[PDB]
């Protein structure tokens, strides 16, 4: 079978070249500038998108040098001889997977611990440069109260004048854009529940104005609900070398889920988006890694996951048969998706990768982790995709893309909670195979591990990531006492209270 | 069987009266007043703890006449006779079965709803009403940070001088208590984020002075949470006519959760006894609900709660049979509960009868809605429970009670969060029963009522329960304005100051 693989990846390589020819019919200036560039010049998303991959980069040189050196050679010409499925049942070699995957967690953990400490102080330090941008300041106003005699107007500004009488500045419109003096202020009027009845004066943080998803305000309240029940069904409805066609259909995925998630309500292309990149996550383990895994009618995969206790059991016997399919999967994805973005054939419209990107990062990651595990040639060909695609992402993301919007760092707990589910997933299958592979002391002092690794989301989920929703109290006002001295906020002002006005 | 249960009944009377003469060796008091004096002269816990009484006399008054005289003749001399068990499979009646369980679930959905308007009208007019307390200005700060060359007094004051300058006091003492000017001010400092390590600087509303669990603060963070490691292994190990007998040694078990419970971390006595209460009713749906239904081994039960395709058979295969036992059951409970707390047998200590009582109102009505589909004959006891409660309930809290603490309405959340399971499990209950009686289109269209059910609980959740949590901005605000013109706030303040100083 190594034959036959390394013939496959020949292929694709031909293929690349192929579609390139009928198409028609830079490394040095993407990787010298340092992170601290790309904050200044693109922002905290360009900066996440890249810690994403440095994070990747991390997480498989290490797995792919263990993967490699360690245990490739306990485990060892077909590709199955190099997985733990070559194992001697009850070796205690098998002790050495086990240390490898405590250690690999705890690195695994260590780094994401650390890209949380990172990445926050890159946040911490991007709000205190920062010049004031209108979204900072609004916060859009929503179930204003129908109030005999009064426009919805009058309505909103009695209610804020009377609440928040020492914040706040002018409004324009059962919803309405109220602006705040501070970013303190607005803060308050987002977290503190406004009315006696909490579904009414609903607040939520403006978007940015050039991001505002203005056909939000057509539907009534009813109307926008009934669009949502559509959305959740027809979500539902999509989810329920010949694997290249299979990729190409893939393609067209991500702008199905953008037009499905823009009618389901959010304020925002970047809510939008980002609604979009959590269905695709979905939608692709879902797709590609249980359909795979997991080969049968939707109905048998769903009652697959209705019985928790031979869950590991199911996965450890599935997961490990297809590793020669990821390799291909992975290059042809993978190869399929950067040529894809080179020659811009999706417009032939997201304004960055992220939302279609993200997913391809994050669900390679669960490969990886996955098969760190249970068979480690599957390591490379992750790490040379990471590789290729920090050089390629950081020129793409300096000379090509143009993003319409800034959302800090906010696609960063999706890595960190996607990643806690690699895991988390991996040790569910350790704890099968274990089981299968009649080490059933493995089996059970494996247990602690997804406890140990969720108990370390969990304290990670109350120290990092709170940052990543909104800025607390101390931090805010440093920043607004800042512009006080610093920035002219008297011209700030004039511009932030015609920021939202409707542009039509 | 029927006359055994009568006699059963009988021997529960007799046994009442002679264990009020070993002891030994008021109704138009206690119902005459309204529910304004209620609130005026014992507060809103009162009113809750009546009102839970009034919502179980509804539900079951209601319950027991369809129970009684649309369904029994239908289900129909043993007690088996007079349960749905009687009824031949693949009968046409189910559907008048059917027909009840979604009536019955609409009834105790709008008596929910009801209340839930009630008792936040009551409880918004509470605040209007009421004279300013210490603990509605003051946060209890804990978590401060450990600065070289400061006291922990020096950082807190630092801390909220820097950051809260326009309302903040004064504070007392790694924890400390700090006052606020208004009550809108205190809640900023509870309900934003404070420092910019969430884990430090924690902000939560100081119980009354006189309701301080002041050993809280013997123990550092470590300390604690080692202690409250040891709380739920305990907790734990605790969970895993004779029938008194058993219900005599149930009597303890309240005394051991809160001991248990006092060691867990919390701040307050409120806390501690509000903390205890879950875990009864988590032990008592344990240890007497499915410990009876599921009999078994602790494993056996785990197990079949790990298969939640089984679930609705293996309980409507289990709970009729125990109807009698319930019976039993209630009538020993009943009188035991009501004799033991009219002769003061426990503390021969809670000041209040929540912590004990709402588990068993709850808990029998948990028996209610489960046995109003499968055997009505349980109803009429339960109904002369809660009335005979109500009359006594009403007398003991005016006459015998003195709370050392008010908690607003803070139980009524366990009565709906509770009912809601309640209706829910008879509605699994009723899905597995009807597809073992035959008609599995009964089955099939009863799963959107747990559906709906739910829903309607989380539209509760979000419309009514977070007012039973804080008090909203439009609220908070009028009243501290009103406080301005209506109460000394000169001298309030000046007892705000020392309220919290430890009294030792
Ligand atoms: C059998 C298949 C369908 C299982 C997949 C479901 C679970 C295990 C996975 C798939 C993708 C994941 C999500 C991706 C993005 C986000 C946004 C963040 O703000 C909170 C967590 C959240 C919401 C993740 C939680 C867990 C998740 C929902
Ligand atoms: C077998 C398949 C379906 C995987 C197992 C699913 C369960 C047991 C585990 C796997 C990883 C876990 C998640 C890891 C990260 C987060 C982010 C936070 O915002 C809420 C909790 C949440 C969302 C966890 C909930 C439970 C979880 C989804
Ligand atoms: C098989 C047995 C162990 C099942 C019992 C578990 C479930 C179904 C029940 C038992 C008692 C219930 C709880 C009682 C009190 C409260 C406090 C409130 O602020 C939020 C909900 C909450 C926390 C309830 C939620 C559901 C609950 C946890
Ligand atoms: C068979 C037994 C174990 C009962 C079934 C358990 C599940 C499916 C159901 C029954 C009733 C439900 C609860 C009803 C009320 C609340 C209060 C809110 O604060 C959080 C959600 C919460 C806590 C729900 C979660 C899920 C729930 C616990
Ligand atoms: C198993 C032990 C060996 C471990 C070897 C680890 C090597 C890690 C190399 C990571 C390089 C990442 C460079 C990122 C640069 C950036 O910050 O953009
Ligand atoms: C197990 C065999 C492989 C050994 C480990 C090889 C590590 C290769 C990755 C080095 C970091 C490269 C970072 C990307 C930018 C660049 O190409 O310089
Ligand atoms: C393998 C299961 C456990 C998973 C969790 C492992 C987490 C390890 C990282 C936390 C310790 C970080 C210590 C940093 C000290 C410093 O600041 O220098
Ligand atoms: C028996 C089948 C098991 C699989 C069930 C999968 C359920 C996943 C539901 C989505 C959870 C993530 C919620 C996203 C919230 C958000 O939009 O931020
Ligand atoms: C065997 C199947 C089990 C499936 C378990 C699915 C668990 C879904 C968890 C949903 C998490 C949603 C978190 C949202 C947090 C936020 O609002 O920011
Ligand atoms: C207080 C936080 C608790 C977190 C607990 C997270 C548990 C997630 C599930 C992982 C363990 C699954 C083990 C199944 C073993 C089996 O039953 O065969
Ligand atoms: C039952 C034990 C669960 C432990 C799971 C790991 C949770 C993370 C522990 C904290 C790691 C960071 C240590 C440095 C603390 C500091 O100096 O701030
Ligand atoms: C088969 C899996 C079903 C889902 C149940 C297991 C997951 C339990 C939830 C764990 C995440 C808790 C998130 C809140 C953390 C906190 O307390 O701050
Ligand atoms: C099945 C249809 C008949 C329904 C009959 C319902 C009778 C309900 C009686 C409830 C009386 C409750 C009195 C409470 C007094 C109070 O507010 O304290
Ligand atoms: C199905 C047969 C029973 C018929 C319904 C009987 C209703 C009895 C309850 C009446 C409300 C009593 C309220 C308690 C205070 C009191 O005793 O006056
Ligand atoms: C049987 C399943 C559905 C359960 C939910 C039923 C909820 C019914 C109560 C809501 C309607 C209340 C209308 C009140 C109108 C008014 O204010 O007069
Ligand atoms: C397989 C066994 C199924 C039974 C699992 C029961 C889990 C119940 C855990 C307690 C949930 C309620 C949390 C209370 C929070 C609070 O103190 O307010
Ligand atoms: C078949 C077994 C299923 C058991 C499911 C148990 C679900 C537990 C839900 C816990 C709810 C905790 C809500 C706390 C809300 C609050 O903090 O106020
Ligand atoms: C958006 C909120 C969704 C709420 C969903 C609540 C579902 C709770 C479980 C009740 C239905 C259980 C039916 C099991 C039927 C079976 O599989 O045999
Ligand atoms: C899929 C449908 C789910 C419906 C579940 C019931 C949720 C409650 C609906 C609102 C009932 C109250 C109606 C009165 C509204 C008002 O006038 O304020
Ligand atoms: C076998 C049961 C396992 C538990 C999974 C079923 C319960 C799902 C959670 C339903 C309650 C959601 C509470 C949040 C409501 C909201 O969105 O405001």
């Amino acid at each position: 079978l190594l034959s036959a693989l390394l013939t496959s990846v020949g292929i694709n390589l031909g293929l690349c070249f192929l579609f390139f020819t009928l198409y028609s019919i830079w490394v040095k200036r993407a990787l010298e500038p340092t992170n601290d560039e790309i904050l200044s010049n693109l922002g905290l998303d360009a900066l996440v998108f890249i810690r994403v991959f440095v994070f990747s980069i991390r997480v498989f040189s290490f797995a792919s040098v263990v993967g490699i050196f360690i245990l490739l050679p306990v485990n060892y010409k077909s590709m199955d001889n190099f997985s733990i499925s070559n194992v001697n049942d009850g070796s205690n070699k098998l002790w050495i997977h086990f240390c490898a995957i405590y250690i690999f967690t705890a690195v695994v953990c260590s780094l994401l611990y650390y890209e949380h400490k990172y990445i926050l102080t890159k946040r911490i330090a991007h709000l205190y440069s920062s010049k004031p941008q209108p979204q900072e300041f609004t916060v859009l106003v929503s179930g204003v109260p129908l109030v005999s005699g009064n426009s919805i107007s009058e309505t909103v500004e009695n209610f804020f004048r009377e609440y928040h009488s020492s914040s706040y500045l002018s409004h324009i419109v059962p919803a309405a854009f109220v602006s705040f003096r501070t970013r303190h202020g607005a803060a308050i009027a987002t977290n503190i529940q406004q009315g006696i009845d909490p579904t009414q004066w609903l607040t939520e943080a403006a978007p940015e104005p050039e991001d505002v998803h203005w056909p939000f305000f057509t539907a009534s309240f009813v109307r926008r609900w009934i669009s949502n029940v559509v959305v959740l069904v027809a979500f539902v409805a999509l989810l329920i070398l010949p694997s290249l066609i299979f990729q190409l259909f893939l393609l067209i995925v991500p702008p199905i889920m953008l037009l499905l998630s823009s009618m389901q309500g959010f304020i925002s292309h970047s809510q939008i988006e980002k609604s979009a990149c959590i269905k695709l996550l979905i939608f692709t383990v879902w797709n590609s890694f249980f359909a795979n895994v997991l080969s049968g009618s939707a109905l048998y995969r769903v009652n697959v996951f209705l019985e928790p206790k031979t869950i590991p059991r199911v996965l450890a016997a599935a997961v490990p048969a297809q590793a020669s399919f990821f390799v291909s999967y992975v290059v042809t994805s993978g190869w399929t998706g950067l040529s894809s973005e080179i020659l811009r054939l999706v417009p032939l419209v997201p304004s960055t990768p992220f939302c279609q990107e993200i997913p391809r990062i994050l669900f390679f990651g669960l490969l990886g982790i996955t098969y760190f595990f249970l068979s480690p040639l599957i390591l490379p060909f992750l790490l040379v995709y990471y590789c290729l695609g920090y050089i390629i992402y950081r020129n793409q993301l300096l000379n090509v893309y143009a993003a319409k919007y800034e959302t800090g760092g906010k696609f960063w707990p999706i890595v960190h909670s996607y990643t806690i589910f690699s895991l988390v997933l991996m040790h569910i299958i350790a704890v099968g195979l274990f089981g299968l592979k009649e080490l059933p002391v493995a089996s059970s002092l494996t247990i602690p591990l997804p406890v140990l690794t969720v108990l370390f989301s969990i304290y990670c989920q109350r120290r990092f990531l709170p940052n990543f929703k909104s800025y607390p109290t101390q931090c805010l006002v440093n920043k607004d006492k800042a512009d006080e001295r610093e920035q002219n906020m008297s011209e700030f002002y004039s511009e932030l209270v015609v920021a939202y006005r409707d542009p039509a």
